[PDB]
Formats: structure tokens, sequence, C-alpha cells
């Protein structure tokens, strides 16, 4: 199962790791990804969970964005996991890089609730702009389920843990 992780609260846990490496040992019976309203997997998480597919996710979702329109800001869908794990929920976090309301990240994360167990990063984090520690606190504040957070950078890791009241 997973190995190496902080626990955080009662349901939430967190490791400095690669997600992409996270997935290929553990495959866990759903990954996260940090997608758009598009399934456009371009760059930050879902570039590398995409391109560790092999580019299979990214013709899966455009034939899932053909059939469906566009997901909600806030919003998700379960696709194939493919080599990293059964199912890829697919999360889409606000990006304040995009002016996107910061008050999204919640409903973002409800999503997460509708899954036992999750490999997950932290929403809207990285290239969507948002603050990381007020995505870790949306995080433990908003699901209930056990999460197993990767948080890829070392010194953004040390960060997280030792602010986390
Ligand atoms: N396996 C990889 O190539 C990468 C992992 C990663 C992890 C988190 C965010 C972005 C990333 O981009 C590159």
């Amino acid at each position: 199962s997973f190995s190496g992780y902080l626990k955080l609260t009662d349901n939430v846990y967190i490791k400095n790791a690669d997600i992409v490496e996270e997935a290929k040992k553990v495959k866990p019976t759903v990954v996260v990804n940090a997608a758009n309203v598009y399934l456009k997997h371009g760059g930050g998480v879902a570039g590398a969970l995409n391109k560790a597919t092999n580019n299979a996710m990214q013709v899966e979702s455009d034939d899932y964005i053909a059939t469906n329109g566009p997901l909600k800001v806030g919003g998700s869908c379960v696709l194939s996991g493919h080599n990293l794990a059964k199912h890829c929920l697919h999360v889409v976090g606000p990006n304040v890089n995009k002016g996107e309301d910061i008050q999204l990240l919640k409903s973002a994360y409800e999503n997460f609730n509708q899954h036992e167990v999750l490999l997950a990063p932290l929403l809207s984090a990285g290239i969507f702009g948002a603050d990381p520690i007020h995505s870790l606190r949306v995080c433990v504040d908003t699901v209930r389920t056990n999460v197993y957070l990767a948080v890829f950078d070392k010194n953004l890791y040390d960060k997280l843990v030792s602010s986390f009241l």
C-alpha cells in the first residue's frame, strides 16, 4: 500500500513525492489529476500524468469532451487511470492565474468524498496559482475520505508540514 506518508489528520496523509512515480509504484484505485475544464493535460501534474500514459489519457479526454462538453470549475469526471491507477478522477480546481473564484476550491475537494481512498496532488497549487498552505487547509477541512497527498516540491513539502495547524 502507500508508504512513507506523514499523518496530518485522521484521514489526510502527505509525502514529498512525484505523483507519477507514486502512482506507478502503488497502482492506487484512484489517482487525482489537477485538470482544467477542457481536460487539456498540457503542464503541471496533468502534463506529467498524461505523459506517463504515453498520451492515452489525452486521447480518452478529448473523446470525453467531444461527447460531454467541458467540466465546470469545481467539478470532476472519472476516467481510466491507464498504467497509473484503476481510475483517474479529473478534478478542476480554480486557476487563480485565470481569475477563477478561489471559493471553488472547497467544491473541487468535495469531489474526493465520492472515493474511499485517493492518491492526489494539492488542488489549485503549482501552476494553478493558489497558496498551497490554503489548499492543504481546505483539503483537511473538506475531505472526509482517505487522501494521500503527493507534493512534488521538497521545500514546499517542508513548509506545508512545518506550518500545518
Ligand atoms: N514525472 C514527471 O515527469 C513530473 C512529475 C511532476 C509532479 C508534479 C508536478 C509536475 C510534475 O512534472 C514532471
